[PDB]
């Protein structure tokens, strides 16, 4: 054995912080509905992680990377371990949930809730017990890629570092398989479950406000990142200031480090805001919300990731790589994933044409503007809120606003079927089998742009493996182009980079270069602001599509230049 038994505490750890992450960004909506939190400070909560690993994944990848690095990063378990069970803390102390607990629209003829959570806040609040222990997950996480991997890669065999890392990057994979299935087989119990008897809680996940067992969850997290650092306090060392900034200007003047982690930058940028906004963006396009973007492409996206990463540690090591070849072998990968996002803008389909959005009410003549669009002579008679959003599709094909707008006076309502009837709008021709009938929901879209969705969905899988088969190429070449005795403040300083400007600020930039393409913002009580209805389907797929090819390609334009003035140097 050996350092394999290091390379299991490690993969448990791995398994451990991975789980945490995931089991933490699936109970967002719980605990805000339990919390009298504004989704203001809910981001705040959910930034906490980001707030915490940032100010500590330097300062404990450099002084660690001397003082025995299992003690390290089993302390940094133990930390994540309580910070995920005084994140649960909170349930046992509050009191019950017994805060617990139509619009058909056809046409004829202030602050409450912050108000009463500032009330709850008024001192406070319980939500800051989550915020913090949140916040000790990250000052725990740290010590476990910056302080793990250099180990491995300063310990191991020649040429064996690298399966090992494919090995570790694929067993995390493990995380979010027990996360999922263990969040929706506990977000099914009730929030005080074993407290209340379950057979008066009248909300259900159907209805509204129902809050589920979630102090189970984190607990679990808590207990299984505590049984994963317990292992850590038993191996060995070595298994046989005014230097800070003096090692960080040493690692900084380094041309070729500082390039490859604006390129990694760059990259790992573009691919988290894709696969941030890639749902929206199939269901924009399209038109398959979860037909397909369901859990099946979960249980046959992650072995294919896990895949691809351990075929990515196989390949560098079974064909001996020099650093030049692996340099080469992330550039190949970045060329594959380039030309698959080049191949998508192959796949388009037409744009949602609704009334009043781009055309009249009537469907005759198509409008420049959505804004400031004149009533027809269907409802003008008709008084209908034009700010609500109720997506109803007709037989001629076009999707209406609201079934008010529909031209509408009736609804089958309290009766199953959804169908409307009598409606102006639709009376498009004459003597066409003009029984005007409309269906609740948006126009599913022709079987043309179904079977391009099919397309879609294959060439993502394949793009993501191609681009999981490089996800262990990044680590290896900045531990073989940085100094010797710097491979963990090397590590760390570029997962501060990776995280704190690709993780925090990639969505954000998306979101608004997005948003720039809505044509319908749901306007507020409080404000005309609120969220997106629609986006044009042709500009919102330009828009992103084409922000992360140019990204890809600036990436790709880096990863040239750094492979020629590494076989210039070497
Ligand atoms: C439909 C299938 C499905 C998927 C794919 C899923 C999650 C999922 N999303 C991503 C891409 C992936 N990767 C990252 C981030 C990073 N990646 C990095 O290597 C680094 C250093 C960062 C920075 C923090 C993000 C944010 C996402 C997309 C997350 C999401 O929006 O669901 C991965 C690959 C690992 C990863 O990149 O973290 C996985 C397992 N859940 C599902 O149900
Ligand atoms: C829907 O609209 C039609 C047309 O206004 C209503 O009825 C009639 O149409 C047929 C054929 O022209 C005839 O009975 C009369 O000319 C119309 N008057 C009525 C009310 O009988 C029909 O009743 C409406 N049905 C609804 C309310 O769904
Ligand atoms: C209208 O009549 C046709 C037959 O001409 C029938 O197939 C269709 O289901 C009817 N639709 C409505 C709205 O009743």
């Amino acid at each position: 054995n050996g350092l394999k038994m290091f390379l299991a505490a490690l993969s448990l750890s791995f398994i451990a912080k991975t789980l945490g992450a995931i089991i933490m960004k699936s109970s967002i909506i719980h605990i805000e509905r339990r919390f009298e939190i504004s989704s203001s400070l809910v981001g705040f909560i959910d930034g906490s992680f980001e707030i915490g690993n940032l100010l500590v994944i330097v300062f404990v990848s450099y002084f660690g990377s001397k003082l025995h690095r299992p003690k390290l990063i089993g302390i940094g378990c133990f930390i994540m371990g309580i910070g995920g069970v005084l994140t649960a803390l909170p349930h046992f102390f509050m009191g019950y949930y017994r805060y617990s607990k139509s619009t058909l629209s056809t046409c004829l003829i202030s602050p409450e809730i912050v108000g009463k959570g500032c009330l709850k806040e008024s001192g406070s609040y319980m939500w800051i017990y989550v915020f913090m222990g949140n916040m000790l997950r990250g000052i725990g996480e740290t010590p476990i890629v910056p302080l793990g991997l250099s180990y491995i890669d300063d310990f191991a065999k020649e040429g064996h570092s690298s399966l090992y890392l494919g090995i570790l990057n694929a067993i995390a994979m493990i995380g979010p398989i027990i996360g999922f299935t263990l969040g929706s087989l506990f977000s099914k119990m009730y929030v005080d479950i074993g407290y209340v008897d379950l057979s008066t809680i009248r909300i259900t996940p159907t209805d509204s406000r129902w809050v589920g067992a979630w102090w189970l969850n984190f607990l679990v997290s808590g207990l299984f990142s505590i049984i994963s650092s317990i292992p850590f306090f038993f191996l060995p060392q070595t298994p046989n200031v005014t230097g800070f900034f003096q090692s960080f200007k040493s690692i900084l003047t380094n041309p070729l480090y500082v390039m490859f982690v604006l390129l990694t930058l760059l990259q790992v940028s573009s691919y988290i805001g894709a696969f941030t906004y890639v749902f929206k963006y199939v269901e924009q396009q399209y038109g398959q919300p979860s037909s397909k973007a369901n859990i099946l492409l979960g249980v046959i996206t992650i072995p294919i990731f896990a895949s691809g990463m351990f075929l990515g540690g196989y390949i560098i090591k079974k064909f001996k790589l020099n650093t030049v070849g692996i340099a080469k072998f992330s550039c190949f990968t970045a060329v594959m994933s380039l030309s698959f996002y080049l191949l998508y803008f192959f796949i388009l389909c037409e744009n949602k044409s609704v009334a009043g959005l781009t055309m009249t009410y009537d469907g005759n003549n198509p409008v420049t503007s959505h804004r400031d669009v004149p009533l027809s002579y269907c409802n003008s008679d008709c008084n209908c809120d034009e700010s609500q959003w109720e997506p109803v599709c007709g037989n001629n094909g076009i999707t209406y606003i609201s079934p008010c707008l529909a031209g509408c006076k009736s609804s089958s309502g309290n009766k199953k079927p959804i169908v409307f009837y009598n409606c102006s709008c639709l009376e498009v021709t004459g003597l066409q089998n003009r029984n005007y009938s409309a269906h609740l929901g948006e126009c599913p879209r022709d079987d043309a742009c179904t079977r391009k969705f099919y397309f879609f969905v294959a060439i993502q899988v394949l793009n993501l493996f191609f681009s999981a088969l490089g996800g262990t190429s990044h680590v290896m070449l900045i531990v073989k182009i940085v100094q010797p005795e710097l491979k963990s403040l090397a590590l760390g300083f570029h997962s501060m980079v990776i995280r704190a400007l690709g993780g925090i600020l990639a969505p954000i930039y998306f979101g608004a270069l997005i948003d720039t393409t809505c044509i319908k913002w749901s306007t507020n009580n409080c404000g005309t602001r609120g969220s997106c209805r629609t986006y044009n389907s042709t500009s919102f797929s330009r828009v992103y599509l084409g922000l992360s090819s140019m990204l890809r390609v600036s990436s790709l334009v880096l990863y040239i230049i750094l492979i020629y003035a590494m076989k210039k140097k070497y």
